[PDB]
RNA sequence: GAUGAGACGCGUUUUAGAGCUAGAAAUAGCAAGUUAAAAUAAGGCUAGUCCGUUAUCAACUUGAAAAAGUGGCACCGAGUCGGUGCUU
DNA sequence: TTGTACTGTAGC
DNA sequence: TACAGTACAA
């Protein structure tokens, strides 16, 4: 009657068995549909659901991101046409339809293949007099004379479509962009974050040394001998050396457990900075950012080297320059190799494979790959020296369009876009009448606070119109209601507290949340009230010995005091009340605890918006209390991130007997210490009564809401469809008791107590029908340990399912609390059938892979686009199949034509999914597919499992590919005797403990002999991979005489031949076999398909040899 | 630890940037190369400077969909479950 | 002309 | 890890 379910929920299977109160699996007659002649199977209630994980929306969200940019980039050339047009017309009738086709092959074109001009004699005069973009650039900004209205519009649409980075606010200044500036910046940060032994450069010239054409390495040996206090390998090197785009390590300055490093590559634009602040603290941050925007700065002067004259446009300028370098440098490599190594020759400039110059311009290989290339062939010629510099500093043969330009700010764009429309105002009266309106192309930006600028048909936006009209750069700030539009970003861009989900968090920065770290760190209160007042309050960082020296000598009189609570230092700080006693200083302003919300509301403002606008209007409410030179300083401020704690739990709820706060409870405790999570556990305490009230609260309601990872989601809704499975399998009767593996325990159990126990009266709160217990992976690890009921990875995934049946027992057993029950757990433990479930899922995704092929003959190549033929204009490749889709029809084959049957499956891709569920008669008859049988349409998606002769079992993974999909069911004796044959001497138990594991090993030996026979019998019943299996018998017959613990570890690997899945490329000792794919599914054509429910309890079997 | 907004720079693809000479040629020698346009998931309609890779998904019967419903028990054994006995 | 075998490919 | 490209058996 009573049974138990004991589960354990993985990020990729779930297991589930059902126990009876004897500790027995129960095993029932289940009835199975379909057509075939079996009509009830004998089935066991364990078994696990495998599936594939769930992924977070990060991915999804890039992508996402870049449709976006490229549609806002698209859209900006079309604002720059629509300004264009009317007045292109009279001057070129066709020149913008010339630019959209460029693209097209001659036969497609249906203008002249010449873009520019559509004359063969001006186009070369134009790529003659203008070989680079850079050079008509530089003749606008540069020529008083009336210049073509085509090469304007080229300039400003080269500058408008890429237009460089926003991170620099304001006009372009010396204080933001001179590298002087910024270095001095990061000294006084780095002066500012220990203050102990700092370094004072005053004398230096940064200019003289960062911006010098030097070698890379050589620039930081001679900083580095500028300063005598410091090292190469120091941490203020180390931070030179991010500066400089180096690959430092961090860890050893800061001694870390773990190597962790950093670099400013070209599109990890410092975003591997959380593995490094996870582990070091986020003091840091600061630091590195102002190494990061130094960097930026040695890049931009050194790609803007002709900024040393004012006299033209900087950056078309050197643009010009890098060219003529370029260009003679190159005739001299060229006569360099052909006068003395006329060999290889060929090989870099003609071949355009082998990374040569050819392959450096014509093929795929990168700057620094050229370089490593032809590196060895300079030292090996003569005359180099000159040249070879210019690979030391990363200058030789650069192409204009690098990855370097990221570091160029839109202001230089902006600037030579102003130079090229006052130059050509009075020529182009429609210039002098939308400079502005290009300007404003060119400068708009699209705020934080706004987001998406939808009309309701968009998931994500909040944006809030004041009318209903199209929305451009030159109207922005006219429709969109920006306060509405600010408040909805807050609204949304809250998180809430982890205690108290209603309830806003504070800001990292916030100064009640510092306090809060502060006072937490010192529990684990007129001493601490002096503390804080006399060294927190004036210092950022404080030691035990500035403790021991300032305070308890100074003013306890204490000549010898010995502290245990802190070690060196402490790690929370007051930091943003030290950042606004120095912006602000008025410092009795603070004092008055009236202030406290406008302070808090401040930083919120600074922690919620990156823009200059909405953080202007926002902090000029408060005027009235402070003026002029604070604001002019305060604005500039930003902080981000945010705390654990809501503003409601910090200081908003009082205690309901003792009448304090969690924060005057830190204050002040009387006579003792307490900490935070003793003030939330202590029963004595009512924030405990208050947090278990308030903490709770559809099944999606709470799994949508809840704080995880979409993977670990996963297995909870699929182990809650287990349950609901299995209640109906047992006549609709509820479990005595549900057991749960292991914060997110908790949720877990409310989730399975709130879908149970759904009674509850009038005296009794809630009716406990079932009781949910939770249990930690500690426990039953420790009972499959001390009672030689061993598990392994590698043979099956029969130790989900055995997991689960030894969390139900364990879970029993403590509820209700050594022969009999031990043969029944081994017995269940050594059952060969276990119900192991591959979950059926349709694909989802990119129906693609990303990189576009060149063009060739194959058909298939997908189009691009609709009219893109992919002979022509190249295409992806690879695509993914959604679900594969079983058809019989007539195909017309043969050239005396005839109809004949055929039966096979055809794979639905994802962009082909919408237009098959459309219509799938027509599609289907558009692939050649005729007379096609509409009902006996089977959608078969992936992991769909057939049954063959002999009991062979394949998983469908596309419409061309199979699996394994058979468990080996090796008895518990042996998984015991291949588990103490491996971690020989690592058990770290007792030595008698190890000896009697030892013995058990060695005089069973032969079992290791027939467990090969094992495999062998297997593998040549249902895996049929004859070809592997001679080599891995003939390479276990040689390597015999190996000991124990590579033998046994190498056939541990040897399972995954047996393993169900892909065939994957195990090895052995020495040899490395490669997989045997099953790359045909003509065989399921006549196997028997296996519908299999969650549980896999209920299945609808149809046997596919009876359809056509 | 979840989620979201705004931006940059590469990369790839086709085309434009007239190749020359010896050549019956399959080709050989030389010259040249750095840039730009267009696309960046096919596309969708409520036509927005929006949306399109996350989450959900065994089979059958109802239901536009949502959603609901659909499958006997005990014992003896074990090569992916078998056999025996009651029951409608 | 249709199936198999082996090796290579895949955005940041 | 499923698909692509080239290379053979009929």
């Amino acid at each position: 009657k009573k049974y138990s379910i004991g589960l354990d929920i993985g990020t990729n299977s779930v297991g589930w068995a059902v126990i009876t109160d004897e500790y027995k699996v129960p095993s029932k007659k289940f009835k199975v549909l379909g057509n075939t002649d079996r009509h009830s199977i004998k089935k066991n209630l364990i078994g696990a659901l495998l599936f594939d994980s769930g992924e977070t929306a990060e991915r999804t969200r890039l992508k996402r991101t870049a449709r976006r940019r490229y549609t806002r980039r698209k859209n900006r050339i079309c604002y720059l046409q629509e300004i264009f047009s009317n007045e292109m017309a009279k001057v070129d009738d066709s020149f913008f339809h010339r630019l959209e086709e460029s693209f097209l092959v001659e036969e497609d074109k249906k203008h002249e293949r010449h873009p520019i001009f559509g004359n063969i004699v001006d186009e070369v005069a134009y790529h003659e007099k203008y070989p680079t973009i850079y050079h008509l650039r530089k003749k606008l900004v540069d020529s008083t004379d009336k210049a073509d209205l085509r090469l304007i519009y080229l300039a400003l649409a080269h500058m408008i479509k890429f237009r460089g980075h926003f991170l620099i606010e304001g006009d372009l200044n010396p204080d933001n962009s001179d590298v002087d500036k910024l270095f001095i910046q990061l000294v006084q940060t780095y002066n500012q974050l220990f203050e102990e032994n700092p370094i004072n450069a005053s004398g230096v010239d940064a200019k003289a040394i960062l911006s010098a054409r030097l070698s890379k390495s050589r620039r930081l040996e001679n900083l580095i001998a500028q300063l005598p206090g410091e090292k190469k390998n120091g941490l203020f090197g180390n931070l030179i050396a991010l500066s400089l785009g180096l690959t430092p390590n961090f860890k050893s300055n800061f001694d870390l457990a773990e190597d962790a490093k950093l670099q400013l590559s070209k599109d990890t634009y410092d975003d591997d900075l959380d593995n490094l602040l996870a582990q070091i603290g986020d003091q840091y941050a600061d630091l590195f950012l102002a190494a990061k925007n130094l960097s930026d700065a040695i890049l931009l002067s050194d790609i803007l080297r002709v900024n040393t004259e004012i006299t033209k446009a900087p950056l078309s300028a050197s643009m010009i320059k890098r060219y003529d370098e370029h260009h003679q440098d190159l005739t001299l490599l060229k006569a360099l190799v052909r006068q003395q190594l006329p060999e290889k020759y060929k090989e870099i400039f003609f071949d355009q494979s082998k990374n040569g110059y050819a392959g450096y311009i014509d093929g795929g290989a990168s700057q620094e790959e050229f370089y490593k290339f032809i590196k060895p062939i300079l030292e090996k010629m003569d005359g180099t020296e000159e040249l070879l510099v210019k690979l030391n500093r990363e200058d030789l043969l650069r192409k204009q369009r690098t990855f370097d330009n990221g570091s160029i700010p839109h202001q230089i764009h902006l600037g030579e876009l102003h130079a090229i429309l006052r130059r050509q105002e009075d020529f182009y009266p429609f210039l002098k009448d939308n400079r502005e309106k290009i300007e404003k192309i060119l400068t708009f930006r699209i705020p934080y606070y706004v987001g998406p600028l939808a009309r309701g048909n968009s998931r994500f936006a909040w944006m809030t119109r004041k009318s209903e009209e199209t929305i451009t750069p030159w109207n922005f700030e006219e429709v969109v209601d920006k306060g509405a539009s600010a408040q909805s970003f807050i609204e949304r861009m809250t998180n809430f507290d982890k205690n108290l989900p209603n309830e806003k968090v504070l800001p990292k920065h916030s100064l009640l949340y510092e306090y809060f770290t502060v006072y937490n760190e010192l529990t684990k209160g007129e001493q601490k009230k002096a503390i804080v007042d006399l060294l927190f309050k004036t210092n950022r960082k404080v030691t035990v010995k500035q403790l021991k020296e300032d305070y308890f000598k100074k003013i306890e009189c204490f000549d010898s005091v010995e502290i245990s609570g802190v070690e060196d230092r402490f790690n929370a700080s007051l930091g943003t009340y030290h950042d606004l006693l120095k912006i602000i200083k008025d410092k009795d302003f603070l004092d008055n605890e009236e202030n406290e919300d406008i302070l808090e509301d401040i930083v919120l403002t600074l922690t919620l918006f990156e823009d200059r606008e909405m953080i202007e209007e926002r902090l000029k409410t408060y005027a009235h209390l402070f003026d002029d030179k604070v604001m002019k300083q305060l604005k500039r401020r930003r902080y981000t991130g945010w705390g654990r704690l809501s503003r409601k739990l910090i200081n908003g709820i009082r205690d309901k007997q003792s009448g304090k706060t969690i924060l005057d409870f830190l204050k002040s405790d009387g006579f003792a210490n307490r900490n935070f999570m003793q003030l939330i556990h202590d029963d004595s305490l009512t924030f405990k009564e208050d947090i278990q009230k308030a903490q709770v609260s559809s099944l999606h309601e709470h799994i949508a809401n809840l704080a995880g990872s979409p993977a670990i989601k996963k297995g909870i809704l699929q182990t809650v469809k287990v349950v609901d499975e299995l209640v109906k399998v047992m006549g609709r009767h509820k479990p005595e008791n549900i057991v749960i593996e292991m914060q997110i325990t908790k949720h877990v159990a409310q989730i399975l107590d709130s879908r149970m126990n759904t009674k509850y009266d009038e005296n009794d709160k809630l009716i406990r029908e079932v009781k949910v217990i939770t249990l930690k992976s500690k426990l039953v690890s420790d009972f499959r340990k001390d009672f030689q009921f061993y598990k392994v990875r590698e043979i099956n995934n029969y130790h989900h399912a055995h997991d689960a049946y030894l969390n139900a027992v364990v879970g029993t057993a403590l509820i209700k609390k050594k022969g009999r029950d031990f043969a029944t757990v081994r017995k269940v433990l050594s059952m060969p059938q276990v119900n192991i479930v591959k979950k059926t899922e349709v694909q989802t995704g990119g129906f693609s892979k990303e990189s576009i092929r060149p063009k060739r003959n194959s058909d298939k190549l997908i189009a691009r686009k609709k009219d893109w033929d992919p002979k022509k204009y190249g295409g992806f490749l690879w695509p993914t199949v959604a679900y594969s889709v079983l058809v019989v029809a007539k195909v017309e084959k043969g050239k005396s034509k005839k109809l004949k049957s055929v039966k096979e499956l055809l794979g639905i891709t994802i962009m082909e999914r919408s237009s098959f569920e459309k219509n799938p008669i027509d599609f289907l008859e558009a692939k050649g597919y005729k007379e096609v049988k509409k009902d006996l349409i089977i959608k078969l998606p992936k992991y769909s499992l057939f049954e063959l002769e002999n009991g062979r079992k394949r998983m469908l993974a596309s419409a061309k590919q199979l699996q394994k999909g058979n468990e080996l069911a090796l008895p518990s004796k042996y998984v015991n005797f291949l588990y103490l044959a491996s971690h020989y001497e690592k058990l770290k138990g007792s030595p008698e403990d190890n000896e009697q594991k030892q013995l058990f090993v060695e005089q069973h030996k032969h079992y290791l002999d027939e467990i090969i026979e094992q495999i062998s019998e297997f593998s040549k019943r249902v895996i049929l991979a004859d070809a592997n299996l001679d080599k891995v018998l003939s390479a276990y017959n040689k390597h015999r005489d190996k000991p124990i613990r590579e033998q046994a570890e190498n056939i541990i690997h040897l399972f995954t031949l047996t393993r169900l899945g892909a065939p994957r490329a195990f090895k052995y000792f020495d040899t490395t076999i490669d997989p045997k794919q099953y790359r045909s599914t003509k065989e399921v054509l006549d196997a028997t398909l296996i519908h299999q429910s969650i549980t896999g309890l209920y299945e609808t079997r149809i046997d596919l040899s009876q359809l056509g």
